């Protein structure tokens, strides 16, 4: 609800289905603690990662397992994973969507932050 | 229904609202004939452009009026408009979403073609 | 020097070589006049399209023939071409680099504009 | 020569100058070891990070300090940094260019990989 991930495939023109996504929260000692994870749906989306109560301000990392995705399609890719690192800020709008558009040697990512 | 346009703003991290979009179909003589138009909604989307009956195979152009968008925000942009030119093909999946992610001096565009 | 085009392939992780590029300029009657054309090199770059004398103020369209590129590679892409339309030189001469990063169903484009 | 980083600004239409870049390499114990670092030049380019001797096979992370860039411009961006993680040189030495195109709430990144 407060956090959604959307993943698209630029080679096939389709949602990127069954992609593993792992979310981490930065701890006090600067290590990354597991926070949430799942796999994208048939629409390329992963909902239900967290709740408003748990998603407090801090630094988060969303790791999208792109290498496995491309390998399953028989395509050799560049990156190990796509990484998106950001601060959640209570001032700003309350719903974060992290989107990524994937190619074998490239990716784009954007944030849609709305109320 | 068969054609949707989605426009996002990479400067503000938000849907690009009230952006004019014009769709053209290539005519026999190679001119561009007006086909559909509208303005993006509060979610950055423009639905209802065409129907399955009218959206036959052919070459289409989607022109997104980015310059006016940026000017209304007080930002000086590079492009006159973003252009997306493609062939609609009956073989492939039946629903086309044309997405564009806008910055003042850059844009990205992708197609999500699904059934 | 005043206008350069750079094209990259996001599938291969390489320059996009032998990509045809056509530039047009909008005339006073609002039609698109052919202005220049060429092909990217083995570096993905196309230089020598125009001269500072010829490249006057106007609205220019840079058409990058992406479908022909992907088809010559045996691949069926979505777009016909990538089109970049911009006003040039309206505060005096500038140098423009138009870059594009290509995938079969997507592309990104940017401009680097510098003042000599 | 073996590793180059190029950064562009999608807001300004310019190179992204004075962008800090940190490269790490994954150690055998699975931690990220500092490998090299530098700043982009007035061309948006960072050269001289490593040597072909030093740049052995491994998993490398290129951290581009985008937040610091946008903040030094007085702008409040979304991301902390742009991170590019890849296996390098696992079929022998290659030359890698890592490119990034930056906006306040978005970035794109690509790689050009060539065989000397
Ligand atoms: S919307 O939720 O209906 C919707 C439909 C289709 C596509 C999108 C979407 N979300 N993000 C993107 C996108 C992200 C990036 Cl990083 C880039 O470069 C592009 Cl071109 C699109 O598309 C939303
Ligand atoms: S080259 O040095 O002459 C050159 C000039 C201008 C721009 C480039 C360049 N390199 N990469 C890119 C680029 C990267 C990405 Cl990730 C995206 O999305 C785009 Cl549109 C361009 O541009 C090289």
């Amino acid at each position: 609800c407060p956090l959604m991930v959307k993943v698209l495939d630029a080679v096939r023109g389709s949602p990127a289905i069954n992609v593993a996504v792992h979310v981490f929260r930065k701890a006090a000692d600067d290590t990354w603690e597991p926070f949430a994870s799942g796999k994208t749906s048939e629409s390329g989306e992963l909902h239900g990662l967290t709740t408003e109560e748990e998603f407090v301000e801090g630094i988060y990392k969303v790791e999208i397992d792109t290498k496995s995705y491309w390998k399953a399609l028989g395509i050799s890719p560049f990156h190990e994973h796509a990484e998106v690192v950001f601060t959640a800020n209570d001032s700003g709008p309350r719903r974060y969507t992290i989107a990524a558009l994937l190619s074998p040697y490239s990716y784009s990512t954007t944030a849609v932050v709305t109320n």
